[PDB]
């Protein structure tokens, strides 16, 4: 029974992908939502009471319903809890867990929830069905599968542009709340860029903390073309392998991840170019840790990684040694681990030490 | 504290598809097996050493398929040691998907989970959850055997998956369940190539087997002494023999098409026949026992593919025996999480 633990382990291993599948179902039927406004003081609600608020009205949407909720339940992204009706059977009713904080709106109306849309979707997905094929061939399993790199196929589909910048809009504005109480390095700067921005979000929320600090946000045009505008940002398109706005400081999140050591130093060359004298580049990203150990906060960057090398033109997940090596081979003469948020690092890579 | 551990798993849920695809990957590219026959005593070998047996010239092969295997090793599907370079070695769960003394791994039934065709239902779950119907049959504009019978590839990949799954749940159930001793002829229905007929007729010599399912499947079905395949529809009706066994059949279908599976069931036996029954019995609560999952995993997968199709109960199962004409009822036997029920027609 070594082997009943192992046969069944296997067969967890076979379906996992059934759980963030049933989750994108449940956020995209506002169902986390429903609940965090509906339920009583308990804090339950039943799938049919859930199901009376979505627009259906097939009548066997509530036992659907449930059957979604009870695989999320399993895992603990909801919690339940068991009623005996008098017709005897038991119900489950279910509530919030502590993750669907995250998955659902706060107070500013933000979540995750558009970052698990993007993490769910048929775009990326696809790439994986090409793993071995880039393994034995060479290259890039998304090019592999689409054609072109990842950033030129958004160009190309409006649709996933659009959950692509939104997804990383949310879940940095999550992360990038938390930097910002703990980092201060930002402090004092009159001017700060924001290279690889997305849609603005990290730029916007920069301004807002530091209204003095006059932001660029550079991204590719087709991003560019959908920020929205924020007073005291300035959204630029181009592309950052030609070179970058000059400010006091650059700012790059999730940028390096995306690509090859070659490309990060040309990069990060246009960066010192950039730059006046004494300034700097702040890098946002996660760090390898020595093993493949079992806790979340490693899987996750080893998952990363792996997601790096599905989508990406030689991008992979850094140890602080190797980032080290790219500001040093870049010209930056310091390097500093300056603070961590939600297994997210800040390093400042500085032009004078 | 909480904040961070609960922003962490919202990232974990995020990314849990990706684990099987790199599964996938490695045993489409053989890097089990390859582990499996060329690892030394120490039990670890090198990405690079593994990537020399495969069919490629790619210098990066060994960097990409060192990252998969640290994925893998983060999830305990392989192990690792350090030397800083990573070897990698053969965890528990690789017994099953490696090939075991008989030729048989659980390598096909992980194919056939993580296939294009087989995810694309998910993504019309919430436009069936609102306009009704079928996940699969919004993907694919017909039932999920309809699509069977026009592909060939996915086919083959179906019935090896479910074949490969069978032939290691049912050796443990045959060492446990006495049931079959006794027939004369066995109908499997819904037997799809065969593996369990064949299982059945090599323990009990005298017994005879129809290994019974839908054309499409039998054209692949290898010959084995003393069964006989043959194609045809269930719900028309089915073989006689003096037990039928449905393994992995109710649970495909909802009450009303199980009722008439099992009227039909009834009518093809004797007086003193039985149906034999092989599923998974639900438990009471959404517990968080990987056993328990396993079973809910299975019940989210019935939503996704099958008109109505659902896990059960014990009660449910009994009730659907009582309705369809069986007045006996018992849970005989389990393992691997699958019980075998006999649903008895008298008393
Ligand atoms: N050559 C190029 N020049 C500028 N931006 C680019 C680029 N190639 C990719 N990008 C941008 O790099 C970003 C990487 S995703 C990270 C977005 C953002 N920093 C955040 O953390 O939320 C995308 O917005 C993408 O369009
Ligand atoms: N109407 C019908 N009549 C006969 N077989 C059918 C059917 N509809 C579906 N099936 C068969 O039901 C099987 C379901 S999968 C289970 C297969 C086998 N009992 C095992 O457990 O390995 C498939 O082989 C499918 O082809
Ligand atoms: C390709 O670039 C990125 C992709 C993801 C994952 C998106 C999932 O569909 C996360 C961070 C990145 O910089």
């Amino acid at each position: 029974s070594s082997d009943e633990e192992a046969n069944l382990f296997a067969h967890q291993l076979a379906r996992a992908a059934s759980l963030p599948m049933a989750l994108k179902a449940a956020i995209e039927l506002d169902v986390l939502e429903i609940m965090a406004k509906s339920v009583p003081p308990s804090g339950y609600i039943s799938p049919a009471e859930i199901a009376a608020q979505l627009p259906t009205t097939n009548p066997e949407a509530p036992v659907m319903l449930d059957r979604v909720l009870r695989l999320l339940a399993s895992y603990s992204v909801v919690t339940y809890t068991l009623r005996e009706l008098p017709s005897g059977k038991v119900e489950r009713l279910y509530g919030l867990a502590p993750v669907c904080k995250f998955l659902t709106k706060n107070e500013d109306g933000v979540s995750l929830a558009p970052f698990l849309l993007l993490a769910t979707d048929k775009v990326l997905l696809e790439p994986w069905f090409y793993l071995k094929d880039a393994i034995l061939e060479g290259g890039i399993p998304f090019n592999k599968a689409y054609g072109m790199n990842i950033w030129d196929y958004f160009g190309t589909d409006h649709r996933i542009n659009k959950v692509f910048n939104k997804g990383m809009s949310s879940n940095s504005t999550i992360t990038m709340k938390k930097i910002l109480e703990m980092y201060n390095g930002f402090e004092g700067l009159t001017t700060i860029v924001d290279v690889g921005g997305g849609t603005g979000a990290v730029a916007s929320m920069i301004v807002a903390k530091y209204p003095s600090i006059n932001a660029i946000n550079f991204d590719l045009p087709h991003v560019i073309q959908d920020a929205p505008a924020f007073s005291g940002v300035e959204h630029l398109g181009g592309d950052m392998f030609d070179g970058v706005p000059k400010g006091d400081a650059i700012f790059i999140k999730w940028i390096c991840h995306d690509w090859s050591d070659e490309h990060c130093l040309k990069l990060l060359k246009n960066c010192y170019a950039a730059l006046p004298d004494h300034g700097k580049v702040i890098v946002a990203e996660y760090i390898l840790p020595p093993s493949p150990d079992p806790s979340i906060a490693t899987k996750v960057v080893i998952h990363m990684d792996a997601l790096m090398l599905a989508y990406n033109p030689g991008g992979k997940e850094r140890t602080e040694k190797e980032f080290q090596a790219l500001a040093m081979a870049s010209g930056f003469r310091g390097f500093k681990v300056a603070s961590c948020a939600f297994n997210t690092y800040v390093m400042e890579f500085l032009k004078t030490a």
